[PDB]
DNA sequence: CCGACGGCGCATAGC
DNA sequence: GCTAATGCGC
DNA sequence: GTCGG
């Protein structure tokens, strides 16, 4: 539904979220105002009355109240003044920076650092993480244009096959569901070599081949599993340079490769709709594995997959492509 | 009334 | 020095 | 903040 519907509600739930995330350090509370603006955000009709919203799910009497509030008065009596509330606007600003979440957003406010201007006179006290957030502040917040994505991928499925072509590689998130745009790049990586009962050079050797292609620029963190960094497409004789953008890179044992292609395929509600229907079958999927459970909710051994259709095949389910996937 | 609400890889005080 | 907890992001 | 056992 176009935001002309209920996007005065929507934004005033997502802002109150923020400042229970970033603020008040209550992340249920951030995710009750989410889940009560993602349910509103689907309803089809111009909001007339808190009461009405109160039959959503995840919508109750505190959020119909501020509702009514907002319908009545075109604002939210608690959001305009915590909006221009020195201290609670700056730790809500500095979390933006990836990196600084709100314990350390409220630690700058405290001791005076409230702007970028602030932190970038103060590099000092900034771990390398946060550098890097604050240095592409901007760029991470732009979105990714899935033909950039299609040219993302084209190198990295290029350089993982030169590094040994016997690895495999899959870029998941909304990309592979179709999204005309994405936040960011997930890489799932495997090797046949890999499996759970089977090597730390795996991961790195791939990074390494991107970093000397220079294609990633920067490193958020790196592990034997987990790579976390920043990349940035080529650009040509004098064209504008294009925007860094984050990407992630997992390395998943050959044997639940595919559980986690189609966990990080998603979408979420997706992912909870296929596992609540794999339950009511006497099964058990997670990010890693799918077992059976036995009679008394006992959970066997992983069983062997090598698909995703494995998977859908398991829970009686015909395939569904990544496009149908939205739920 | 009252606890759950996601769990885990990697970076960076207490002994 | 080692170990575990915590912040962080996802 | 909302849900549900
Ligand atoms: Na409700
Ligand atoms: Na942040
Ligand atoms: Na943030
Ligand atoms: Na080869």
């Amino acid at each position: 539904p176009q935001e002309t519907l209920n996007g005065g509600i929507t934004d005033m739930l997502t802002e109150l979220a923020n400042f229970e995330k970033n603020v008040s350090q209550a992340i249920h509370k951030y995710n009750a105002y989410r889940k009560a603006a993602s349910v509103i955000a689907k309803y089809p009709h111009k909001i007339k009355s808190g009461a009405e919203a109160k039959k959503l799910p995840g919508v109750g009497t505190k959020i119909a109240e501020k509702i009514d509030e907002f319908l009545a008065t075109g604002k939210l009596r608690k959001l305009e003044k915590i909006r221009q509330d020195d201290t609670s606007s700056s730790i809500n600003f500095l979390t933006r920076v990836s990196g600084i979440g709100p314990s350390a957003a409220r630690k700058f406010v405290d001791e005076g650092i409230k702007t970028l201007e602030d932190l970038r006179k103060n590099e000092d006290k900034l771990n390398h993480h946060q550098r890097i957030g604050l240095k592409y502040f901007g760029d991470f917040e732009k979105r990714i244009p899935r033909e950039e994505m299609l040219q993302m991928q084209d190198i990295v499925l290029n350089e993982v096959k030169k590094v040994d072509s016997e690895y495999i590689a899959t870029v998941c998130g909304s990309f592979r569901r179709g999204a005309e745009s994405s936040g960011d790049m997930d890489v799932l990586l495997t090797h046949p070599s890999f499996t759970s009962e089977s090597q730390p050079k795996l991961l790195h050797q791939v990074v390494e081949q991107l970093q000397k292609v220079h294609f990633i620029t920067d490193t958020l963190s790196k592990g034997e599993t987990k790579f976390m960094g920043v990349c940035q497409l080529p650009s040509k004789n004098d064209e504008k340079e294009y925007p860094h953008r984050r990407i992630d890179i997992r390395l998943i044992p050959k044997d639940q490769y595919y559980c986690g292609v189609l966990y990080f395929t998603g979408s979420d509600i997706f992912n909870k709709n296929m596992r609540a229907h794999a339950l009511e079958k006497g099964f058990t999927i997670n990010e890693y594995t799918i077992r059976p459970l036995g009679v008394t909710g006992v959970a066997g051994e992983p069983l062997p997959v090598d698909s995703e259709k494995d998977i859908f095949d398991y829970i009686q389910w015909k395939y569904r492509e990544p496009k149908d996937r939205s739920e």
